């Protein structure tokens, strides 16, 4: 009986047409978005069609589609082959990806899992940095899908809610960064500023006591220790949108500011593990693309298929499996500080064997 | 002939050095950007207005700030070590230069010239760099070097950060561990460890200030040493005025959690000694004013901790034993900081220039 290793993460439209459904899924979540209730399957779509055009154009601009799913199913498949020679008592490990908004959503995957006769499953969240708005929404969803497609639970779930300083992760980022630094002049290679750029969070989420901001920061300091603080660095945030206040030190804003007085700037996808709208469009076409400093701005390659990084994940899942912990010591606290309309009341009820 | 000048904001030594302190404090546009054009003016207005309450706080904790004493004690103690550890740099005289508190950089730079100091190290007692603090502190030293020592007698070098100094981490660790012993065993691994650090105006945060992330580095390191035994969270205290400030307020997080936890510990993660903030904000306010005074406890401040002091002495050793009159991060710090009177060339401020 196969052990399910399910990679999770918010998701992105495989191909341009997928935008509508992707945007619909998004705009129908109270984990954050409305209030309402069925006066909002309505209001939801009144927002989806509105927004579809813009987004399709962005994806069209990046080859047409988010590479997330491609890369995810890949990472998931490699980490399972390794887990096969590595963790034999959990013998067959099958690759599964369950995205929060993109396809396959949690329910679709859950269905496929059961019809594959899955006993044990590991909700392996692809966000090394836990945020109730990311790794949290997947859990609150997983809960519902469990209750929906599997009451009297045939599946026993455990979850890897965070891995900010996993060795593979840190080594992978270094290397990729030195590798990218090397393609800089030299008489100025040590003066290139490393801008670690993570997706930002709204202040009324940060102030909530979210664990995201500080964890990202731990990863950053770890990579710098590895590189023996050779270059100047700084943790900045991107992707903020709307009128509300967002976690400060905006990537674009600081890029343009330093653009003149610096002779080198490197952006690093610190908070995500593959390319997606954020790197390909926001940074490559935005921050770098439209800047008059295009030349002294380069982006560190996303982890993607990086082997060292894959092995890191395998190491992770293996440690998680053999530790018998259903979730990190931090999750209960997160859930007590998080904010949702349909939360998880007891984490110990969601995860574990409930025969 | 070698001065080790510890530096931090400082605190009123006597219940009334307050208005002077608060004035000096808010007159600094580098700490809290209130008015680029009328900070000083708006300053004494705020000073004279907040002096009552604050003066009463300094009296609910003994009538003064212990910062000066603790600073001086650490300074000399760290210096006693350096004499046996770095004979290579003859006598090490302990100095203290407060930004807004009594021994101001002014007073202190004078002494050092009278005592004939050739070389000195500006030792920021703020493990985590921020422009509002270390920067302000430095931007002043520059002004002092310019008015008091145009000859360029003293050779300065700065310790602008030390987020993960071994002694620091280990100290905080031991101190957190023993305090958890005060909680009943059956709950010990359940106590949430709130690392409370002085908040920052969002205005400073969005400039690219290195502080928030550096505090984060210390906290994490501390949790590894503790093998993530308990739940933890980095929260923020201290703020003022309508202006928005960082993270989750310690006060609020505390009040919200009281009902959901077995216990809460507060850790002065961002400072090196007790002062108004631990002794009052936390002890009297957060802890002693909560109907949970029992399930709430405060981790001991480093103060005169030997593990801590030895790390500082050992830190100074490393520093001296090298070039770098400042770290690799400072320049960027100065590119991102915001001041009406910044240091144009860090390269000119720290060196031999004679
Ligand atoms: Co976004
Ligand atoms: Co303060």
């Amino acid at each position: 009986s196969p052990t399910g290793i399910v990679l999770m993460n918010m998701g992105g439209p495989s191909k341009v047409e997928e935008t509508y459904d992707f945007l619909y899924q998004l705009f129908a979540d109270n984990d954050l978005i409305p209030i309402s209730a069925k006066y909002q399957k309505t209001i939801a779509k009144y927002i989806a069609k509105f927004r579809t055009p813009k987004i399709e154009k962005q994806y069209r601009e990046i080859g047409g589609g988010s590479p997330i799913r491609k890369w995810s199913e890949y990472q998931a498949t490699e980490v399972c082959k390794i887990l096969d020679k590595t963790c034999p008592e959990t013998a067959p490990h099958k690759p599964y990806v369950a995205f929060r908004y993109a396809k396959p959503l949690t329910a679709e995957t859950y269905k496929q899992m059961l019809k594959d006769g899955v006993k044990k499953a590991v909700a392996f969240s692809q966000y090394p940095h836990f945020s109730y708005s990311t790794t949290g929404s997947s859990i609150n969803e997983l809960w519902r899908q469990i209750k929906a497609l599997d009451s009297e639970r045939s599946i026993s779930w455990s979850v890897i809610d965070r891995w900010p300083t996993n060795e593979g992760l840190i080594k992978a980022f270094s290397e990729n960064i030195t590798k990218k630094l090397q393609e800089f002049p030299q008489p100025v290679r040590d003066k290139v500023v490393l801008l670690f750029s993570a997706h930002s969070l709204p202040m009324d989420v940060v102030n909530t006591g979210d664990a995201y901001p500080a964890e990202v920061a731990a990863t950053v300091y770890n990579i710098m220790q590895k590189l023996k603080f050779k270059n100047p660095y700084r943790l900045v945030w991107q992707s903020q949108v709307g009128p509300k206040p967002w976690l400060g030190a905006q990537t674009a804003e600081i890029a343009e500011f330093l653009g003149p007085k610096v002779d080198g700037l490197m952006f690093i996808p610190i908070a995500f593990t593959s390319d997606h709208i954020e790197t390909l469009h926001e940074i490559d076409l935005g921050v770098i693309g439209e800047s008059e400093y295009k030349d002294k701005f380069k982006r560190c390659e996303s982890l993607n298929g990086n082997q060292t990084f894959i092995e890191g994940m395998a190491d992770l899942v293996k440690s998680h499996l053999q530790s018998n912990q259903l979730y990190s010591n931090q999750l209960p606290l997160d859930f007590a500080l998080g904010k949702s309309n349909d939360p998880v009341k007891d984490l110990s009820l969601v995860f574990g064997n409930h025969e």
